[PDB]
């Protein structure tokens, strides 16, 4: 017969309904009639005034906890009279209110994407939760302003939303290895509360840099009376990559004389070429010698030089 509302969390002692008033019961009519509650568990949730009459909340009330993710929250309750006995059901609705506040899984999440990632490439973001129902749930999501990567969310046939990061432009860990993204959720409520989740894009090397040297072309003099152990020179490439990608060991033409493989030495660590053989001005005057700087990868890299020696 009777049908109350109250809102989620209210104090003890707040108003549900005025049960007497609503039964035509006044006065001495409460006790002597015996007004109670029913012996069921949903009498710890109210309290039925002997004075007033009137139906109250008797502890803070969680509609979280009871009904989770109910469209409705009701909580039937006995009312009991006597002489005569009648018995009333009396609904009471828990009211939803928004004190619950979006949530990640983790405030800091890694991500491991490769720098040859192709634009397009979408990434699926942890979805956040806030166990509130209607529009004080999870509204909406938003992602700090960045160069690389688009925040999209689309809304699934079963309603819940789903987050992910779309690639817009093409990485580079040679430019920055580390993209820090903050996606927030937002629910609906008025004022909206959300949360955050730390999203720390580590951009995996490639092996997308061949050596590099100082000079395409470098010249040098060398006197007719140049003694044996002294170093000529020293090649110097640089490789940008990572680890083993960057790192590279020096080494001549596959093609290059025998004469200029005897004469000069190189080191395919240091890349210093010292000389070991007797170099007369008469014999030859000039020698182009092809250096060749590779890295240490797969697939591997690598750059070349030319070395002008003039006697
Ligand atoms: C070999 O060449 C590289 C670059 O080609 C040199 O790197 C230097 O790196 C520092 C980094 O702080 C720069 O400020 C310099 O301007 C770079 N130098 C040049 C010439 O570009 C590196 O020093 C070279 N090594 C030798 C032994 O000369
Ligand atoms: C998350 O977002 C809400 C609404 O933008 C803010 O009110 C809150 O302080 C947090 O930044
Ligand atoms: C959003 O902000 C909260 C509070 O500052 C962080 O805990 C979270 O990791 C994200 O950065
Ligand atoms: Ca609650
Ligand atoms: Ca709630
Ligand atoms: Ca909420
Ligand atoms: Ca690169
Ligand atoms: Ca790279
Ligand atoms: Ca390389």
């Amino acid at each position: 017969q009777l049908r109350y509302s109250v809102v989620e969390e209210s104090e003890p002692g707040t108003l549900v309904g005025n049960v007497a008033q609503d039964l035509g019961l006044k006065g001495t009519d409460l006790l002597s009639r015996r007004l109670r509650l029913g012996s069921e568990e949903n009498g710890r949730y109210f309290s039925l005034s002997l004075v007033s009459g009137a139906l109250a909340v008797s502890q803070k009330i969680d509609r979280e906890s009871l009904c989770g993710a109910s469209t409705s929250c009701l909580l039937p309750v006995q009312v009991v009279t006597e002489h005569p006995l009648e018995l009333t059901r009396v609904e009471v609705e828990i009211l939803d209110l928004n004190d619950n506040s979006p949530s990640f899984a983790t405030p800091d999440r890694e991500m491991r994407i490769s720098e040859s990632a192709a634009p397009g490439a979408r990434f699926p973001l942890d979805s956040a939760q806030d166990p509130d129902v209607g529009t004080n749930t999870v509204s909406f999501y938003t992602l700090s302003p960045n160069s690389h990567f688009s925040l999209h969310v689309k809304t699934l046939k079963d309603g819940k939303l789903f987050p992910e990061l779309v690639l817009e432009q093409q990485l580079d860990r040679e430019t920055q290895a580390r993209h820090q993204l903050v996606l927030t959720a937002v629910d609906g409520g008025t004022p909206a509360r959300s949360g955050t989740s730390l999203i720390s894009v580590i951009v995996l090397d490639v092996n997308d840099n061949a050596p590099t040297f100082q000079s395409s072309v470098l010249r040098v003099g060398l006197p007719e009376n140049t003694p044996p152990g002294t170093l000529l020179l020293r090649l110097n490439a640089t490789d940008p990559d990572e680890g083993t990608n960057g790192q590279l060991d020096y080494s001549f033409g596959d093609h290059t004389s025998e004469t200029v493989k005897n004469l000069f030495g190189l080191d395919p660590s240091s890349g210093a070429i010292h000389v070991l053989g007797p170099v007369d001005f008469e014999e030859s005057n000039f020698y182009e010698i092809h250096a060749r700087a590779r890295d240490q990868g797969q697939p591997a890299m690598e750059g070349h030089c030319v070395i002008q020696v003039d006697v």
